[PDB]
């Protein structure tokens, strides 16, 4: 039975989907094969009472739609075609339904509950190879692809402070394995001290061209939990910085109608 999460489809699931269904958008462009490497993948999709009522319910029947999110927001509208919000597509299924007949799809996710479930998305999928195994370690072991195109997504559980450090340790493993490949870190914000030490951890690596995106609901606070999230890109295709100009306005507009909080794009580094 589908998983259930309180949280799917909130403010950080809308920009992470988002900005995951732009970057494959972009490397669709090239007729060239690609790989999209999904080192946390979750259950696949999940069954929504929630925060998906503050998130993806705010957008997806909007008549006002930019066009950048109407490739995301199809696959939402697939799942959910009777027109009632009963379904959110988890980030293997956003790539399952972009993704061209000749790309691929490597996930993997230790869960033991969630692990079959994402499976189970994928057994009649030629495309996709699912493994219960470490996320990090993939960064790894797929990298580079035979393919030499990608998307990395690194999307993990942020559970103590050694967590940030082997997040940007992965990225640099990864990097240095495919330096030209796409990687897209989410981050949430609770502590903002964290992230800053984070992204100057990230900086060191001497890494270049990351783009850091990032959707504030509330301001940066001492006990109110995850008040933001963004996703740290490097190597963002080069039309990502405008269309995340053009849409983060509208979107923190239908997310946060009390208008607190942020939405911006900046460069870390630049190239
Ligand atoms: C930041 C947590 C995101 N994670 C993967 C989501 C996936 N990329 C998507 O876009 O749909 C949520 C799922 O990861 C698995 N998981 C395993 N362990 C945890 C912990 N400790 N916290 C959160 N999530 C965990 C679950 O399958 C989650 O649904």
């Amino acid at each position: 039975s589908y998983r259930h999460s309180f949280h799917a489809g909130n403010h950080a699931d809308v920009l992470k989907h988002t900005v995951q269904s732009l970057i494959i958008e972009s490397l669709k462009e090239k007729d060239k094969p690609f790989l999209y490497l999904d080192t946390h993948a979750g259950a696949g999709r999940y069954q929504l009472t929630g925060e998906y009522l503050e998130g993806i319910a705010r957008i997806w029947q909007q008549d006002d739609l930019p066009a950048e999110l109407e490739a995301y927001i199809n696959v939402v509208k697939h799942f959910n075609r009777s027109g009632q919000l009963r379904y959110y597509p988890g980030s293997p299924l956003i790539a399952r339904q972009l993704l061209r007949e000749q790309d691929s799809l490597q996930l993997t996710e230790l869960h033991p509950s969630d692990y079959p479930l994402l499976r189970s998305e994928f057994q009649k999928d030629s495309r996709a190879r699912v493994e219960k195994a470490d996320g990090f370690q993939q960064l790894k072991a797929k990298l580079p692809p035979v393919s030499r195109r990608g998307l990395i997504l690194i999307d993990p559980p942020y559970e103590m402070k050694t967590d940030y450090q082997a997040v940007v340790s992965g990225i640099a493993e990864g990097y240095k394995r495919f330096a030209t490949g796409t990687y897209a870190l989410w981050y949430p914000v609770v502590l903002r001290q964290q992230i800053k030490r984070m992204i100057h951890d990230l900086e060191a690596t001497g890494i270049r061209k990351i783009l850091q995106i990032e959707l504030a609901v509330l301001p940066d606070s001492d006990r109110r939990g995850m008040t933001a999230s963004g996703m740290i890109v490097i190597n963002p295709p080069w039309k990502l910085e405008q269309q995340m100009n053009n849409v983060l306005p509208w979107l923190h507009s239908k997310l946060v109608p009390a208008g607190t909080g942020h939405a911006t794009v900046s460069w870390i580094v630049p190239e």
